[PDB]
């Protein structure tokens, strides 16, 4: 079908592409963050959020992708095609997967509407010329002010 | 017909004339901003606002200009004239379209009165020689001058 | 973004396609009509209507296109490429621009709904084979 | 002073420009129509209407012009200059005078607003290209 | 008659002398600003304010001076004296006109008391020697610089 | 812009041109009259009228024009162009300046509406043939009748 995973939460693939691709963290860092913070909740029998549900699904999808990478590295003799497919998996699919993981984790942490507003503001700040914008790049924090 | 596109919305050409050419982002950046923010409203059959209407019209003009640039690059085997026309289109007319798109988008985003007050203050800042003015120009943003998002 | 300009006004490119391209008046005649009727309203500092807004936008766009044509005729030495560019601007782009001007002006004048029923009725009259097509084609009026 | 005569009545020179010059009837036919319909009102000692006032003024102006033509034909010996002046008076000035007479008479007859919508509708019909221009052009009536 | 055009409004020539002569913008930029956001009032038949009245008078004087410059460039076959007169008019006579225009425009926009206290504060900032002079100077502005607005 | 200085008071350049140009007094006489009558008010920090404001502005404009004439007479060696520019300043610009000064001073003295009515009546009297008009030319006075 024509399914946008972000629209049920209030965003779009176009909105998450409004940001650079080099901005999103690594799949490993995102998974470590998730395991550090929301592990008990993801491993629980209760849903506890659509965010939690989608996050479980994405984590398992990426685990299957890593299993595929390993099966390739083993059963494929051609080093060219081997490394080629592995690079494809790690980069092209990893980009979307870390987009999704970042979105859901940042939502759970700070706030869904907050994350959406941050997407918009950062995508505008990056396209604004430097002299006519704030110097520091936007960022999300849970550390209150004084 | 002596028409000012900004007089309808309360601004004026002489008011935006003080904005340098380096202040406006690229046409592509502005179009991406619009398509990411107000796309479902621009593609909507409802007159959401005059800003939306003018934005649609400007986007379509720019699409036709891109079509023209492509047709030129194809049908003009004279590289000199071809590149010359393409540069004119992308620079001189692109400047006006950047101006217009930026005005309408910034209005939709922040507030029309806010944008107009910002333009006034920025004209004041830019008309001043550099020595007798602060180094950093005014900034229009929904964020604080410190870019941090809690909640 | 695929932005149909006539969607917010209740029509579509596929709906105006009922009209041929040779049916539309000249940009000059359309602009003369506009300047004769709605000049003071287009020069006005008010959102008189969305049609007024779009009409201002289109007029300024066409003015910039004429500026382009003149700048070309001046700064370009190759007469072949010069004439090619000028003819393209005048004909191909002018087609869409007079489509738009005609639509919005006919709206202002006769009614948006009236223009829409005119479009459908002209589509009927043109789909009609010639043997049974009446000579007097549809047209707008107020009398 | 730039005094548009049709402004106080709701039209403009640019609006009547929609009408060609060969479209207007002859001064003689217009005056015959006036004398057949509104003669007793124009000879009346009352401000029947601003149209009546302007019509009286125009008729007297044209009468003085005819007097000029006759005085020329009498007192001028150079037939070249005589014919030149007479032709100029009859054609160039007669054009404006029959414009004015037609406007005011059609007002009296059918309605000022009706005349205005007629002007705009005729502008449409004439901007229309011939292939899609209906043969039957707009016209005023009461039936 | 000692006619200080600024004491009618609360200032003086000596109060505006705090501002250097190179601080004032161009006559053309000032005219564009006026035409942009006070014109409908300037052309009105109503006494909007003494600022408006004095501004009308100054604009008309400057228009007549431009007329004079043109008439000179036309009727003076001596290019030397021609350019001399033209440069005098453009620079020496125009300095005072742009002083006056800046004053009245800024008083119409940001207020009169604000402009006066701004003159005072800028006089302080400029009397201050450079080693102890802050980088940023007083700059008239309704908008705070880092204005992050979310809607 | 398109600015008429007389319309904010209720007159026009066309209305002040409705009178002859040889009718207006000299700039010197007008300035002497102003200094004799309204000097304290023009030198005061209070506005006291739009008339007073415009009059101050015009006086200073004419002072700058005289300064220009002097600077010319000094720095210009060519006597032809020197006298030419000086005559232009004195005559062409002086005409408008004395029109303005006369208008504002007569307003302050007698009455704005009175001055307007006088403009109209005098411009009609001058164009009327002599035999069919009053013989004496109109004039403004503050001297009441008996």
């Amino acid at each position: 079908m024509d399914i946008d995973p972000y629209k049920e939460f209030g965003a779009t693939v176009e909105l998450l592409s409004f940001l650079p691709s080099d901005f999103f963290p690594s799949v490993r860092d995102l998974l470590d963050t998730a395991s550090a913070l929301y592990r008990e909740a993801l491993e629980s029998p209760e849903h506890c959020s659509p965010h939690h549900t989608a996050l479980r699904q994405a984590i398992l999808c990426w685990g299957e992708l890593m299993t595929l990478a390993t099966w390739v590295g083993v059963n494929l003799e051609d080093p060219a095609s081997r490394d080629l497919v592995v690079s494809y998996v790690n980069t092209n699919m990893g980009l979307k997967f870390r987009q999704l993981l970042w979105f859901h984790i940042s939502c759970l942490t700070f706030g869904r509407e907050t994350v959406i507003e941050y997407l918009v503001s950062f995508g505008v700040w990056i396209r604004t010329p430097p002299a006519y914008r704030p110097p520091n790049a936007p960022i999300l924090s849970t550390l209150p002010e004084t």
